[PDB]
């Protein structure tokens, strides 16, 4: 089943920077995590135009929110490129990210957090609000596979014979902290992409759960 | 992975007749799948009395409709006692239920579809508005399963490594006909539960997705 993979030493420690700050505007995790869904959306969304049987696993190109009140977790579906099982080991953790130390240089000389996407470990932000995450993702060239960290020395890549299948693309579950649950909300979701996702080219679905009257 | 089964022979009578059926109030289906549900919660509950580490799996006692619009698919889960391999394959066609030939001779005797339940063969009753259905379930004593019939002479019954974990309980996955769409509408399963299902003991959840504004 489950291969276990080394964090490159900056990302760890990164990481743990992260998971430990006071900062006050941690909403900004969900601008990032859209902006991801987007980048992803643009890279096959382009890789189509020379290729539109790439589309084909999955024609409709959008982005998903899906508070999981239950299981205190939020998930962010986008059926974009998504990622095989080698781009998520090289490109998510074992390889030494040429933004890492400078960003965590700046932040130790004042700058706000909100300036991680500039560095490009904004996928990192994601800490802020969770203690562990899931990336499941279908990319047309491999298999469905799971990422998982909880922001430790190591992750781990399993094979995904466990969850929906996603025609292609990517949900990032984060499982949140208890003092972050207000981002299981519908009010709360709504106003954060208000003031930080206005101009996405794509559509932004909002799955929300209501017992019948 | 996959195993096929035969339909003991008035079971494929009953769904060819059903699904055949013009009659004009299709929408008793979901009373149908919804009461199935109840019993389903009743007897786990019930069950869980004398042995109360038999909700562990599934805390939450609930019934859940997810339309799924860009699939033509209708979802009726449940957290209820579910079925085993074998429970799907002995109750779900390969015997002869007590009430099938009996109900075939009411209907073209002149009598309602509605009454359907009372011979306790309204599980069918789905074929007025699907014409595939999944049965995925998830039992305290078996692994997850997904009974699959299209109304032929023969269901397939095989090991779920494709959808997501029900902790326990069953979903009904309809593919619904074209001219039956209106079943993936709030308004119109909201109507359908208002007529039909007010005494129910469970909360009825209705997933509903709507883009951000
Ligand atoms: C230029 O692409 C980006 C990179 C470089 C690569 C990891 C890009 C990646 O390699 C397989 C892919 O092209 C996809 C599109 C990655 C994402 C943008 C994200 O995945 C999502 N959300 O589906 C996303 O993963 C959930 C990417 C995470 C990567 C990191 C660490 C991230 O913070 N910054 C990057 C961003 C925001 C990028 O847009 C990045 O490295
Ligand atoms: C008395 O239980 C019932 C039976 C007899 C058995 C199949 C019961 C079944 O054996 C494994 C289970 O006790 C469960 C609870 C079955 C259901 C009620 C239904 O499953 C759902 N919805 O989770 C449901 O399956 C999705 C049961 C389908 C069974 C048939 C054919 C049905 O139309 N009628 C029955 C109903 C409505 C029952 O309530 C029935 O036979």
């Amino acid at each position: 089943a489950s291969e276990t993979f080394e964090f490159q030493a900056e990302i760890t420690q990164l990481m743990s920077l992260i998971i430990n700050t006071v900062y006050s505007n941690k909403e900004i995790f969900l601008r990032e995590l859209i902006s991801n869904a987007s980048d992803a959306l643009d890279k096959i969304r382009y890789k189509s135009l020379s290729d539109p049987k790439q589309l084909e696993t999955e024609p409709d190109l959008f982005i998903r929110i899906t508070p999981k009140p239950e299981q205190k977790v939020l998930e962010i579906r986008d059926s974009g490129i998504g990622m095989t099982k080698a781009e998520l080991i090289n490109n998510l953790g074992t390889i030494a990210k040429s933004g890492t130390k400078a960003f965590m240089e700046a932040l130790s000389a004042g700058a706000d957090v909100s300036m991680i996407g500039q560095f490009g470990v904004g996928f990192y932000s994601l800490f802020l609000v969770a203690d562990r995450v899931q990336v499941i993702s279908k990319s047309n060239d491999d298999e469905q596979y799971i990422w998982e960290s909880n922001a430790g020395g190591s992750f781990t890549v399993t094979l995904d014979e466990v969850n929906e299948r996603i025609g292609r693309g990517t949900i990032l579950r984060l499982f949140l902290k208890d003092d972050q649950l207000e981002y299981l909300e519908e009010k709360r979701i709504k106003e954060v992409i208000k003031r930080h996702s206005e101009f996405v080219a794509y559509p932004i679905q909002l799955v929300v759960t209501k017992e019948v009257e």
